[PDB]
């Protein structure tokens, strides 16, 4: 007789699971497991979700369901509550001793309330509460630590200091649960309790859908995705070094990304950092790929270092996602909020083919090319339109399907808020005409997404404001009827904000310590130039 | 002077120069004073062969700076010693010059650097055999290389690497390469002094010559624009530093040499190609240098498509040159089509003179070929991505004559032409039949090139200087001027300045056509001198 408890908010994986290991650790003891989940409406990041990371967040909670059956043969399940935590616990510590509260860190400062309160729970009842570090790859306190009290602004610095420290910690092994015990609850429980018999649907949290591809969510998916970009780098890697002819940025490619399951824990880091480490583990690969070396796959780690950057970069600043209340972000004076432009930007009619390639997909299928949400967010801020960052913040954290907090608003801050970087002022990389006659030349992205566009012509198809009023009849794209005119005259945008941000640049010579690019190199690879 | 007659049997130690020209990581010269005690004193000699020191293809530049390359060294040695010592130039025999000399004094040791290059071989033996004979030691020490490339093709399983990649792999499995030796004490140690007589029946210049002496003559088929460069290792030593400095910049910079790390060819008078070629500075301590400059830091930036950390984008490039000289050593066919085992074999159309006489000269009508085949001929020394556009000018990218051609006319007149190195490019950038990529008017066509590594101008109005009145439009592409235009610039293609002397849309098409055909028969390559992959040509131009 006793129990501890797996609760599940990202890790949401049963590999390189710390704490689904140390829930584990008393299994000769008669100790059972209980897999918990708990929608207190805004764990998982369900607090603003729209319909597809809420499909995502499901299907990898439909997943883990499967797994812990079908290794005990329907056994041990997943127990998913509609709850608060701090309360659902308790009265289950009341149906069953609880021995230990299993958790992995989560760092992002928001979760420090709703995890304040358990921690409280578990010290009030005496209730072990085990916390393991495995969502992010080092401890960030470690780094804020090592960095001398603060975490690193710079991505040079975050580098250096993981540099002082050692290489990362390695994937805990494997779980063991063919052997192991299983709480059975009294009905009477559950019902009261609202714990689900079946595993709700959007639809159930108020949530509604309004996608050419799409994306399926859970540790084994994840997997899958992991040796199929894990191959192609071998292919790479062994093929001397080359990558083509083809490491540049392709969009139409396919649901590659691991994005979103790194982001739900689906796939561990620690995984993801070591199987490409080993993969190379030295043998020196003379060539770069994104303008980064390339040898000991310094090129696909830094990625996640960078994931790694923002992550540690948020843990003591819960303004983090805001501009005031916020020291490490410049504050940069956005012109008022016009809800009609806006509108435009979240709707993708702005006129500006490929923001609205760009911003439709994101709608459609809630995932974007790290180059493209570049364009549309330099264009809605500082790109001029010129409107602040806690814009288009709000917006991707609710439709994307990764939309970490800190790693979103990090990435937003960042390309919008650094006023000192002059290359980013430049027009050669903010443009999305100049760019989207690059990146998708034909317009075949471009029609994908933006259908009111199939019938011009790849002569006009970049530009279509082009278009002859005998060639917008002959074509069926009327400019401001069938694709709205542009929103905006970027010539006169990008100078008055350039000007604008020289202005501000030096009513203050020194800049204040914000969160930077590190140099005008790091723009180039962190742009793609 | 009084009994000098006893020194004479006392014994000498000669250090024959001929590469190698200094006196630091030259261990032969380190050699010949190991004897310092028996009272052995130094004869630092210098001959003129008829070859050695590249000089039995020779022209004035090249010839001019072996000269103050050793003037260099003549100081560099009485500055050490109060005028005591001194450098010996003989023109002469290097055999029957040693036979004799040894007549003149006991010597106990000969001491040379290494030569690898298959055209010693004849003449080192020569002394080789000498010292057998007479009972000298002939000392022979490895610099110049970084390596040795006997243990470089030992492991390669006895064949020479051919492709860059497979260079490294081998020479990676031998570790990094011998770091300089130390530095020479030359403030005590002993000299000759010689017969007058024997002096004169010897040849032995009093005076440094000029190159006249050689017939050796400052024309350059008509020519002096200009910026030129000194030979010495302290230029190479100043020059090290110079260029030093900067790349520590770019190291303490969070990496990359910023957007000017693209190739600039009006930047100055800065490669030490020259001084290498002539060992004025040792390669050992230039890839010590750099190594030592960029240990442990792990900064991830490329060049370069080749990683910056621990230098390797800069140590590459003296691999590069071991790649040349270390996969000659045993083919003496070389610098020839036929008789190369490496050397793929090519039906390269009919020397076609007039044509030849005009690569020579910058007189083809597309002027970055006539800017830099006259930058050649005015200063001897030519911009990497310049070697290369001439060269696949002559060769496959429009005319089709044998790289055999231009290899001669770069060796008359190059600063640096070294021998394997110079034939091996030649080759690897004209012979390649299965790189695709070089076939590719976007690394062959001059003129799109042009416009990327001179744009307005300067470079080609500095040296085809009938040029000057073009504007920036036609100054590229100068045909493309209407009668009047051309009246107007007072530059009228024909008179003026050379109209084009083929067809590059006709002949590239026609060219890339023959490597097709070629390249089918004959389906499976044969072991050639070619680059790794795709990635390296990139790499290889700037691209
Ligand atoms: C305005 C803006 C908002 C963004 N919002 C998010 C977000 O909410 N969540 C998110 O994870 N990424 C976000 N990104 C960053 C980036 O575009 C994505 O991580 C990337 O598209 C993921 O696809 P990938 O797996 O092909 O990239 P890869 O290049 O394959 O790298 C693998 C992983 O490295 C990590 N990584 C790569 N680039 C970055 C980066 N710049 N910052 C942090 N981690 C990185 C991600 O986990 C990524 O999946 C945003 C970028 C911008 C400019
Ligand atoms: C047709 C042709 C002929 C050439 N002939 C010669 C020659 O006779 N001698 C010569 O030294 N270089 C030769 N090169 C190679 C190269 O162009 C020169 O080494 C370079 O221009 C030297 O300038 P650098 O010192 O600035 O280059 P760096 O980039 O500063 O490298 C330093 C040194 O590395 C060596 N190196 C660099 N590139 C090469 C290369 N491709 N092959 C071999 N060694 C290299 C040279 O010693 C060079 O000085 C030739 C190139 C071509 C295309």
């Amino acid at each position: 007789r006793g129990a501890n408890v797996i609760w599940f908010r990202h890790g949401l994986r049963l590999h390189d699971n710390p704490a689904l290991l140390a829930a584990l650790a008393d299994k000769d003891q008669g100790i059972a497991l209980i897999p918990v989940f708990i929608f207190d409406g805004e764990s998982a990041g369900t607090k603003n979700v729209g319909y597809n990371r809420m499909r995502f967040l499901l299907d990898s909670l439909q997943d883990i369901d499967d797994q812990l059956q079908a290794a005990t043969d329907g056994r041990g399940r997943l127990l998913v509550f509609e709850g608060e935590p701090a309360y659902i616990f308790r009265r289950l510590h009341e149906q069953v001793r609880l021995h230990r509260i299993c958790i992995e860190q989560d760092c992002e400062p928001i979760w420090n309330e709703r995890d304040e309160s358990i921690r409280s729970l578990c010290r009030e009842l005496n209730i072990d509460f085990v916390e393991k570090v495995s969502h992010t790859l080092w401890d960030p306190q470690l780094v804020i630590e090592t960095n001398g009290g603060i975490p690193p602004l710079t991505y040079q610095m975050f580098l250096h200091t993981v540099q002082i420290i050692g290489l990362p910690p390695r994937p805990t092994a494997d779980a063991r649960l063919e052997d192991a015990t299983f709480v059975e609850l009294d009905p009477e429980f559950c019902r009261s309790l609202k714990l689900f018999e079946q595993l709700p649907t959007p639809e159930h949290f108020n949530v509604y859908g309004d996608a050419k591809i799409n994306w399926r969510g859970g540790e084994t998916q994840a997997l899958l995705l992991l040796d199929e970009r894990l191959k192609v780098e071998q292919h790479a890697f062994e093929r001397g070094f080359y990558l083509p002819n083809q490491a540049l940025p392709n969009i139409h490619d396919s649901p590659k990304s691991m994005s979103a399951h790194l982001r739900f824990g689906c796939l561990s880091v620690r995984r993801f950092y070591w199987s490409v480490h080993d993969l190379f583990k030295n043998v020196q690969l003379r060539a770069c790929v994104r303008g980064v070396q390339m040898t000991g796959g310094a090129h696909i780690t830094g990625q996640l270092i960078w994931r790694e950057y923002f992550y540690t970069m948020s843990v003591n600043n819960p303004n983090y996602d805001r501009m005031e209340g916020n020291d490490i972000c410049l504050s940069i004076p956005w012109a008022k909020p016009n809800e009609n432009l806006l509108q435009s930007w979240r709707l993708g009619q702005t006129g500006f083919p490929l923001i609205d390639g760009a911003m439709r997909q994101l709608l459609a299928e809630g995932w974007l090319h790290h180059t493209l949400r570049n364009t549309v967010a330099t264009f809605l801020t500082r790109g001029g339109l010129w409107q602040s960052w806690e814009h288009g913040l709000q917006h991707f954290l609710k439709y994307l399907l990764d939309a970490d907090w800190s790693v979103c608003a990090g990435n937003w801050m960042w390309v919008s808020s650094s006023a000192f970087e002059r290359l980013l002022d430049s027009s050669l990389v903010t443009c999305p005409v100049a760019l989207a006659k690059r990146l998708d030349p034909d317009g075949t992205y471009i029609k994908q997404y933006v259908p009111e566009l199939m019938n011009v012509p790849k002569e006009f198809v970049h530009e279509p404001w082009r278009m002859s009023a005998e060639q917008q009849e002959q074509y069926e794209c009327l400019i401001g009827v069938h694709y709205p005119e542009r929103i905006i005259d970027l010539s006169m945008a990008v100078k008055r904000n350039m000007l604008a941000m020289k202005s501000l640049r030096n009513s203050l010579i020194t800049p204040p310590p914000h969160c930077r690019p590190s140099n005008e190199e790091e723009v180039r690879q962190f742009f793609w130039l």
